[PDB]
């Protein structure tokens, strides 16, 4: 048919958290997960309409120095619309982790495997399977470079060119 | 799986109207069939984030005297975004009823078997399968105690805390 | 092939609509709320020409259809007033939409026409005209409207009735059109 | 695997001859068929490395008055670095045509179905399976308006992002 | 049949040549006259790339075709210097042109090479890739030319050698065109 299934690695975001405001409760990533953000499925969603989201796989890998004392905590709501940066949401939320800042960690969701949008819109819930929160838990001694990583296997229909 | 199954009565609304305020198109209850409003569902729904309405049977009990004057008609809108509160909708939809303000009926509705929201959003097509309207037509006599008792039986998924 | 001066037209699909659509429902053609002591003997309740307009979801069919053949009417008097009341009501069917004659005897007369108590509900199984009708308006009423449902009070009424009547109304439209108000 | 398989129709090239200015043997479109020149395919091959065609019929539609006196011949060599633009290379090739200017035509090409690159190279024999050429036989009346649109089919593969 | 505007083209039979020809022959590659005594060991006797354009009967048919695939290609080293001259001689086929290494080892890796005295012939059965292989240069002549014929002098040579390279050609040209210089 006209399904193509694509897969691949891309970084949804990378923070520069300063050694200090690692304080708990303060959104270090609070990324919404569409298709602009991973490169390669940015360019492939321009060329079709519907895709459906067949798995995903976040990698918090942080690079500090081993003297930071802190640690985070990532989850992905599966709502798009939701608000709540609290760490209980979180950690409700299949998948969450809780590390220290000197230990990359793997967040294993739930999506929704249904055929969204590729394009964006009035309702996010259409266009986006969730988002990623992280989250520093404890106080950080020096600064701490994050960079979340995505694995993600879409499955793309309906062909049809569009603009960002 | 996630695929939680449940079940029980729960009253959606309890409405006194008062003797001599029953003018005809009078709305009693006009309530919108959100997870939330009812009890034990709306703790199912605070830790999950998509529902599965598989069974809804409204059942009205109004305790008044038997020799009261008047009657109540009673309908579910499958679409949440419509806001007419006359007769003709209620007469309109399918399993609609109307009685003596006595009488026990069962409002067996035509409702939407798709997977929809626990939580708000921009439109409610995707979080409440309808909208429940109770309707005084005529004049009442003496005063009136409604109680709208919602038989339902969902289908939960997708776990995660919500906060209201 | 050749290159004419101008090429034929293609419209093939032209003014090849459907001329069947056997709508069916229920709708209330009229609700009254009588006073205490109001309903005098001859006291007209109910006058209502059954026309495609009136029936509210008919109305919009009929607007896109020029003829319409009533397949099966059927009244229903639900009067919503309790069983101390005293009284009652006459409801029946006049065929022939330019009578004005509202009198007892004329609804006795016709065939279907029902007496009772206000404290219990009737059925009007009337005679109409299976022809075909005109769903729009013109000079004449008589090829637009198989009848006229009269409701009245037999004797007078003690309390407050508030009667409503419902019709079950079955429908064939055809001769598609657009026809406009 | 990564064998994603697209297809579709795109205007290769939109051309306006001017009228009096078709002096035989004009070249009117002469496009090397690269994934870049397909607005869809360009989106794709932006992402891919390799792409190997499978399927590659150009049709033309002039748009022009049914009396304009003219004619136009179409080929496509399956070789991109021949430079020769006359007469001789397109009529010696395989699926050219000619007609007159307001008949559409199928150039059905003799194409190379190994896997070629999407990106630039030392070499074009690589990098496009050949090169369009569509030459203004006769001299023009009224003003000409030719639009190629390509019926590609393409495997692509090696997923990476590539800029321009 | 009626007039119209402008009469659809007839031209059916364009664009539709042969696409196959096995042309086949024999042809000298390279003709060398040896003085006596500078046939040193290494000297570079012959050092041939076959391309169409060497071949003489091969490129003209080349020139109207755009790839072409070698079916089968033997060499024959045919010296005509007499019986009572010394040293002796190497002949090999590097399959890949952009090789420019010339030493006896390099010829006497590949299959085929062929090491012999100045008053003996030798074949050179040589591998060769039988894919399709462009007629017209390019920037990659590794499209363009199976390889590179190399013969070497192995010892001092005493007399005059005339030695002459002989190559059994053996084509398949396809995809019609016109290619030109
Ligand atoms: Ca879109
Ligand atoms: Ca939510
Ligand atoms: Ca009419
Ligand atoms: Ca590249
Ligand atoms: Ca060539």
């Amino acid at each position: 048919t006209n399904d193509v299934h694509l897969s691949g690695m891309s970084r949804i975001s990378q923070a520069v958290l300063p050694a200090g405001t690692g304080t708990d409760g303060y959104v270090v990533v609070d990324a919404t997960i569409v298709p602009d953000l991973l490169p390669r499925l940015g360019h492939a969603a321009r060329i079709f309409q519907r895709y459906a989201v067949e798995t995903l796989e976040f990698e918090i890998q942080p690079m500090c120095p081993a003297n930071t004392g802190g640690g985070y905590v990532a989850g992905f709501l599966p709502d798009p619309t939701d608000n709540d940066h609290t760490f209980d949401a979180l950690q409700a939320t299949r998948g969450a982790v809780v590390a220290k800042w000197w230990e990359s960690r793997t967040v294993r969701p739930q999506y929704t495997r249904t055929l969204l949008w590729t394009s964006s819109g009035k309702e996010q819930r259409l266009t986006s399977p969730g988002r990623l929160i992280l989250l520093c838990v404890g106080n950080n001694t020096d600064v701490v470079n994050v960079s979340v990583l995505c694995r993600w296997s879409v499955r793309l229909s309906v062909p049809s060119l569009e603009t960002p």
